[PDB]
């Protein structure tokens, strides 16, 4: 009963769904997929720095487009020959559907309606893939002209350098422009403002005077919707995306906590970037900060899981490490899961067979109880400048010391298998080369581990853990080495 | 305005005043030396495993002690001959008072009213010093014949896992005991329970079911002092010491919020463990927490200022720096600045002729106005079993990378003089061009090599003249890219008014 909000991305249908000629049953029938599961709330991204429906205040994806054209026309001159195709794919697929008078928003919200989902949408805040390339198609003409407004003039290290600064009032006109036309259009249950995409909004320095920025610029969005309560006759809801940690999101110039008491919000997903889903985030701190609010704090998945920043290996979660984070979270107090890059296709989970059960399943304690989960050491990708970073692996144990790893397995096992699985890097080890305790217990080495996908590319070594030794919430592995081991990878398996 | 308060330890005043015989008068004069500062409660420490009193309930420091005996006695055996000399003084000096019909707790408790400073006493709740030496004379007997009740039986690689486990009903009646003798002994203004020595009270992988029994233990010690509330005709309030980032304390069993919510405490001070002062803390999150209960926050500040874990220095902040980290913490909503180890000798700042001027500065915005401070990038010392760790030295910065650093400089400079100092380590001398240094994005003109006052590294420290414009309320950012790998080890704002 908490439930399931999924995040339909502004690129996605078009791309794999290219060189069909869609009708308006095929458009509906995507909505059909997520029909009487656990899905309360489909979140359906319109937007980049240009629009995939025929916008009238911003640009649409097509501005520039030559349909009749060779791949290697002006607005894609810039790519090489191969991802022109894709993009063509994209800007090809969202134009052809306008020119058949099919708003593919707008049908997707209707039947959202009819097959019982609350439809919402989700803006892009400010998107800056491949700002490297400043003749790109997915640019507006208002970023590629106005140099000024970007929040970095002095250096190119990042994507982020290049993205709008919300500091200047052209900015902030810019995206209350796109509010207002989406208002307008549609008729959606709530508008989610995607503060992650990519969650830098000021000039370095800034973001004090940016979350008072951030805040009248919410309220301002609170007001707008108001009126359109009033013009639907119902309930129009203001969700935002936010980091993970308050001292991070605050550090952004996102005082979620201010949008909360002061009414402006009443649903808040805290999440990563990108770089990995955080299988441990401080909901409880949330849950304290928003308490007496009735907001409803919702705990964002992203699709990669990887160990550490630097890691080469990107691999997706599985249904068995969704149903750990899920198991973990939920048993936190999150009031719902969040799925972010977890599409129908391209962009999705690798085990894309399992995904109509992953669908029925992470939305409830009740539907992931009795049954095998995964619990993955990862990290927090995103940080405000300057602010000190806390990454857990990977890490070295030296001869004679100690390492501890905590990580939340939420509710207390069912009865059944409990592994402790250790990945050790660089070429190793005897079943005495390490001890191994969980919250102070022994635990039996079992040897090798044959682990699916996701996987890290070295061994890894399962310790059998005392199903009595496991608690609610974290549980605190404890190694000590007798020879130096670099450590990449830790998680809980467990089978009820 | 916010004001002091300021913690005498359980050991200092005897070690120092060592060998003087103490009348009833010289005991009071202690207390005059912070009458007329902005210091408004002393926090009282008369306990560490064992009593510096009388007790009737746990073990005075000289049980076992032979006052006509030799140095090489049972109860100092164990220590080296120039520390028995040391320990000795402690023992004696608390021993000798007693004897002389001198409860200095009392005698302090009383003083402090006449002097119009509010009197507090903090307990230590699991001291845990010299550990390693099971003989050592500051340790209890329930302690020394109770290993069971330890923290960690499986290893010993730090003092913490052989601290008492609270998890342990026997634990908690052994230091229940004590508060309640306390309340029954002392007519004070408010109990702290400081809960930040050691910080360690529960097992690995137990600190959930350990923060149930904390809120449970203040919930017993709150309804005790409703009672002397009204045996003793006035309000006693109830604090906590706590760390300095509310996922680290409530990764260890401390959850301050339902302290708060409940009505348990009226006081949080938020600190470090020892190993250094930190100058930043999330005073914001912990304010939006605490928002509507009306509990005081202080923000601890300890004597110790080093730049990193491991660095070998281990000199103490100064005036500046504690003006520095003062400002900061008031700016960011701190309603009292708490001052552990700041006492009036041996574990004092360096600079200690500037004592009296900063009890009567650091308290208010106001008296830190017009005044040079110093703001220094240091970090948190104490983190929960497991919790990954966010260290900002020392930092590489590679040829052509930029690396970013956030010091809280509190209230806009006025006109004068602000440096971004930055410290280099493994014996190199840059270049005015090695560094292209910025504040919020401006850049910062090359000063030269900085003479620091202690505080200071042991490597060369270069100054950037920051354009006063771009000084901003709160956080400032540096920005920083090299021309040449180096390691930086040292980072501040200076602010010469
Ligand atoms: O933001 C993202 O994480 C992502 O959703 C990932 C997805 O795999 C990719 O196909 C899209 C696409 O790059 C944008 O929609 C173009 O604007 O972006
Ligand atoms: O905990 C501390 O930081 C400290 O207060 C520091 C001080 O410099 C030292 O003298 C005392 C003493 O070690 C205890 O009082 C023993 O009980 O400890």
């Amino acid at each position: 009963i908490p439930g399931i909000s999924l995040n339909e991305d502004n690129s996605h249908y078009f791309y794999t769904r290219a060189g069909r000629r869609l009708s308006a049953e095929e458009v509906d029938s995507w909505v059909d997929q997520y029909a009487g599961t656990q899905v309360k709330e489909l979140m359906l991204c319109p937007n980049c720095m240009r629009t995939s429906y025929a916008s009238q205040v911003w640009d649409p994806i097509w501005r520039g487009y030559d349909p009749a054209g060779p791949d290697d026309q002006p607005l894609l001159a810039s790519l090489p020959p191969e991802e022109r195709v894709a993009a063509r794919g994209w800007i090809h697929t969202a134009w052809q559907l306008h020119q058949d008078g099919i708003d593919i928003y707008a049908r997707w919200i209707r039947r959202c309606r009819q097959r019982g989902i609350s439809p919402w949408i989700s803006m892009r805040m400010n998107d800056v893939h491949y700002v490297n390339d400043e003749r790109c198609f997915l640019h507006s003409e208002f970023w590629r002209e106005n140099p000024q407004l970007r929040r970095v003039p002095y250096r190119f290290a990042e994507w982020t350098d290049r993205a709008f600064d919300y500091g200047r009032a052209e900015v902030r006109e810019h995206h209350l422009k796109l509010i207002r036309e989406l208002a307008a259009r549609y008729d959606f249950d709530g508008l989610e403002l995607d503060w992650m995409r990519f969650g830098f909004h000021f000039r370095p320095g800034y973001e004090a005077e940016g979350a008072e920025i951030l805040t009248a610029f919410t309220a301002e969005v609170r007001r707008l919707l108001d009126d359109w309560e009033k013009r639907r006759g119902h309930k129009i809801h203001l969700g935002a995306r936010i980091p993970s940690r308050p001292a991070t999101a605050l550090g952004l110039g996102m005082d979620a906590v201010t949008w909360a008491r002061r009414g402006l919000v009443d649903m808040l997903v805290i999440t990563p970037f990108w770089a990995s889903a955080e299988t441990d985030m401080p909901v409880e701190i949330w849950r304290q900060l928003l308490e007496g609010t009735g907001v409803t704090l919702a705990a964002g998945l992203e699709v990669l899981l990887r160990p550490y920043p630097d890691s080469p290996l990107f691999q997706t979660n599985s249904l068995e490490t969704v149903r750990g984070a899920a198991a973990s979270l939920l048993d936190r107090g999150a009031q719902r899961i969040y799925l972010f890059n977890y599409m129908d296709s391209q962009t999705a989970m690798e085990d894309l067979e399992n995904y109509p059960t992953l669908l029925r399943e992470i939305g409830s304690l009740e539907t992931l109880a009795g049954k095998p989960r995964r619990h993955v050491l990862t990290f927090a990708d995103t940080w405000a400048p300057g602010e000190p970073r806390a990454i857990p692996l990977p890490a070295t144990c030296r001869p004679g010391e100690w390492r501890a790893f905590r990580l939340h397995t939420g509710p207390k096992p069912e009865p059944g298998e409990v592994i402790a699985a250790l990945g050790i890097e660089g070429g190793a080890i005897g079943p005495e080369t390490l001890e191994v305790r969980v919250n102070g217990e022994l635990c039996a080495f079992l040897g090798l581990v044959d682990l699916s996908k996701p996987r890290p590319d070295f061994p890894v070594y399962g310790f059998s853990v005392p199903l009595a030794a496991m608690r609610r919430g974290y549980n605190l592995i404890e190694v000590t080495a007798r020879q130096e081991l670099r450590f990449g990878w830790a998680e809980f398996l467990i089978r009820p």
